[PDB]
């Protein structure tokens, strides 16, 4: 009850910044997450014994793939934590509680393959969930873990608060399907510019939380250049394994997934920073001004990729 989680001084200070890296020591990731729920939500948000058991069941249900792993989960929750702490008063007690859990859970039981590969392989999950295949699976895994005995961290919510938090988490996890991002951001763009955007409109909050989710999910483009560059190696290690598997099914993969196109990674990052990342953090900064450092960091990492193409490297 009187039990504060603390971190060493360099972490205590640097965790409050958008560009924090959670480091290579796996056994500290859970302490980092609990520290962020305590500071973001309060020490009374969750019963500690249930939270610890939930965290550890969540961890056990991430797989040892190069990118979509436990490290990605805690990285995406840390970005959400930075967004919530820099916009403290825009969000409900239920949103603060639900969104950090959403981020920890958002890639539960990922196998290192896109929705596309599931559909072309004809994986059972693709018959059960025709669109946002892995994302419906991720939410479904969250609900399973919440139903294990001693794991309902939401046990002290009312019946209707419980349904509202599970609904925030479901929409939050669905929005990490980058196929849904383009339309969501277009609509947020136009609503902000015509002045229609209204944070009391529940379906407007929905779109805004959806964009925050895309921002946190892509936050590897907002880190120090060495973290950005080394994560990109993990990201392509999955995409090229998928490409390999596509060729095994008799199908030319898209260039993004073809390891024969290593040479063009720099230009593919440019495309990605211009088509996805910059627009994402641009719209998020307009809507929530205190998230600007994500935009500025993204812009800095785009310059680093231009530098790689030009022969300077950094
Ligand atoms: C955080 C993050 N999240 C996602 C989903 N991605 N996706 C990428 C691939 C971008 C890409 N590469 C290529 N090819 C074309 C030929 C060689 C490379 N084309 N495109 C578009 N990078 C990221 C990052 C950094
Ligand atoms: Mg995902
Ligand atoms: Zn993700």
């Amino acid at each position: 009850g009187l039990m504060q989680f603390t971190l060493p001084v360099r972490l205590c200070k640097e965790i409050e910044l958008f560009h924090f890296d959670i480091g290579p020591f796996e056994n500290m990731w859970p302490g980092i997450f609990v520290y962020m729920v305590h500071r973001s939500c309060g020490t009374s948000c969750f019963e500690l014994e249930k939270l610890c058991r939930f965290i550890m069941s969540v961890k056990k249900n991430y797989r040892r793939v190069p990118y979509h792993n436990w490290k990605h989960a805690v990285t995406v929750a840390h970005c959400m934590y930075a967004i919530l702490q820099n916009n403290h008063t825009l969000f409900t007690d239920l949103e603060r509680k639900g969104l950090l859990i959403a981020c920890l859970c958002h890639d539960l039981d990922h196998r290192g393959f896109s929705n596309s590969y599931l559909q072309k392989f004809d994986h059972p999950l693709a018959a059960l969930y025709s669109t946002s295949t892995m994302e419906q699976h991720h939410f479904s895994q969250t609900v399973s873990i919440l139903q294990l005995e001693g794991h309902n961290i939401f046990s002290t919510l009312s019946s209707s608060e419980y349904e509202q938090v599970l609904e925030i988490i479901r929409k939050a996890i669905i929005a990490t399907d980058l196929a849904l991002y383009f339309g969501n951001r277009k609509q947020l763009e136009e609503m902000y510019q015509t002045g229609s955007l209204n944070l009391n409109n529940q379906s407007h909050r929905d779109r805004v939380i959806g964009l925050m989710m895309t921002a946190c999910d892509l936050c590897s483009v907002t880190k120090l250049w060495p973290v950005t560059k080394l994560t990109a190696n993990d990201i392509y290690a999955e995409f090229w394994a998928e490409g390999d598997e596509m060729k095994k099914l008799g199908i030319q993969p898209i260039p993004m997934m073809d390891r024969d196109k290593k040479d063009e990674v720099p230009q593919g990052q440019l495309g990605f920073y211009n088509a996805v990342a910059i627009p994402c953090y641009t719209t998020l900064t307009q809507i929530l001004p205190p998230t600007e450092p994500l935009l500025k960091a993204c812009r800095d990492n785009l310059s680093q990729w231009e530098k790689v193409i030009r022969g300077e490297e950094t």
